[PDB]
């Protein structure tokens, strides 16, 4: 469906990248091929590429740009505005892609790698604005060169790491890589504390677009933390490149307080996800009790990070299958729909390459990644945190709401939508996010039916 019809230009419509680095960005294009791009008022040192949809170069000049967009096919054409943000601020939406850790743990591999980007070429995810390819943990070996450099496992990336970036970006997608603020990874292969300006320089010239940093063997006190994550920062910093910093310390310091101090762009806020609704260790519904209260700080270039999306993992896992359960589809698109609402990442941590069309309706819902995109950047807010349900409240940026009322328990609930459920709330028009239609319900409200697990999603004005 995302391959047929007249073009559409699709989110993220702003974009942010500092001055004076590389500058890549795909144009995530709906409909039928093929098509073709066209692009009035880029900023000089970008051109665009009519033929694959990719603008490239390097701005110079702090400022923001508006750039006109056009996509066209043998059915018709779509025009759509990019704003272009040269300056200090990275990720002016949610970061959205993919990461190896959820699904393959140690398994890494340069064809793992080049496969998954050409499944999300190919399969929607791109046209969607899935772009990040992450590298977590074991693509490195356990110790240190005896020149001072990280060491790449060559039996994984026998061409190298630059190699799979090269790759990446012909698509128009990023490289995430992983370290550790010690010695050693979580993993027990080599870290980056006291090396980090090495480091920086090294996944730079390896054209690295994204750092998940975490914390294991790290000593547990705040300033401590603090400090290293700040010295990792400034290293990103002082190179050549964009690179997207993503704090990883589990949440254990309040990252989301000191995080865009030390030059953070996401901060994980809780213990790692797991494969399961409610307890590899966390479940859907205890992160979202803990991301709740965070609304307040995040916004444009500033991520509150719940982990990873185990969307279509179904227990099978060669990282996280031991300690997880597997959900319900009711779960997982309850479990999607929230990380869309919160401006989540949405990282996604199943295996790309093969999805069943259940998995492919959840993560190619194009009105919630919409929200999640929403270019105001707000958190939703859980208005209410019933014994049974939830109410969560995004305001978006035409000033309509999405609302999600979420089930938390294993039987079915009722709950009561009217003017007065949140603050500045119109049900005149409501939108059904989940199926795709307009709700035919009374304009002064109703009883939201919901199944167990089930989340509903209403765009609202």
């Amino acid at each position: 469906a995302i391959f047929e019809g007249k073009p559409c230009i699709n989110p993220p419509h702003v974009v942010g990248n500092y001055p004076a680095t590389p500058f890549l960005f795909y144009i995530p294009t709906s409909g039928e091929r093929p098509i073709k791009w066209h692009a009035e008022n880029l900023p000089k040192g970008l051109k665009l590429d009519k033929e694959t949809g990719i603008i490239k170069g390097k701005v110079v000049e702090k400022g923001t740009y508006k750039v006109m967009l056009k996509a066209e096919n043998a059915l018709g054409t779509d025009t759509q505005e990019l704003l272009i943000n040269i300056g200090d601020e990275l990720l002016l939406t949610p970061p959205m892609g993919w990461n190896s850790w959820n699904t393959f743990g140690r398994h890494l591999t340069e064809e793992l790698l080049l496969q998954t980007a050409d499944a999300m070429v190919e399969n929607g995810m791109r046209d969607l604005g899935y772009a990040y390819i992450n590298i977590d943990d074991f693509w490195q070996l356990p110790e240190r060169g005896a020149d001072g450099h990280i060491q790449i496992d060559k039996t994984k990336f026998p061409r190298g790491i630059k190699y799979v970036a090269d790759y990446l970006h012909e698509r128009g997608f990023k490289l995430g890589i992983y370290s550790d603020a010690a010695d050693k990874t979580c993993g027990g292969v080599c870290g980056s504390y006291g090396y980090e300006e090495i480091d920086a320089r090294d996944f730079a010239s390896w054209g690295v677009d994204l750092l998940k940093y975490d914390y294991c063997n790290a000593p547990a006190g705040r300033v401590e933390a603090m400090e290293r994550y700040e010295k990792m920062g400034r290293a990103l910093r002082a190179t050549d490149r964009s690179i997207v910093f993503s704090i990883c310390e589990w949440g254990q310091r309040e990252p989301w307080k000191w995080a865009k101090k030390v030059g953070g762009h996401l901060w994980r806020v809780s213990g790692d996800i797991g494969d399961l609704w409610n307890r590899g260790l966390r479940g859907i519904l205890n992160i979202l009790e803990i991301n709740a209260p965070l609304s307040e700080y995040a916004r444009p270039g500033g991520w509150n990070d719940p982990d990873m999306l185990v969307v279509g993992i179904g227990g099978k896992s060669k990282s996280i299958g031991y300690e997880s359960e597997g959900c319900t589809n009711e779960q997982y698109q309850s479990h999607f729909a929230l990380w869309c609402m919160m401006a989540s990442p949405l990282l996604c941590g199943n295996d790309v390459r093969q999805m069943n069309d259940s998995t492919l309706q959840i993560l190619l819902n194009k009105d919630l990644i919409a929200i999640n995109q929403d270019p105001l950047g707000i958190q939703a807010e859980r208005a209410i945190r019933a014994d049974h349900y939830d109410v969560w409240v995004k305001p978006l940026s035409d000033g309509s709401k999405a609302i999600a009322c979420l089930n938390r328990i294993s039987g079915p609930v009722d709950v009561e939508l009217n003017v007065k459920t949140v603050e500045g709330l119109s049900l005149d028009r409501v939108y059904d996010v989940i199926e795709g239609s307009l709700v035919a319900e009374a304009s002064t409200g109703w009883v939201v039916k919901l199944a167990p697990g089930e989340c509903k999603v209403f765009i609202c004005k």
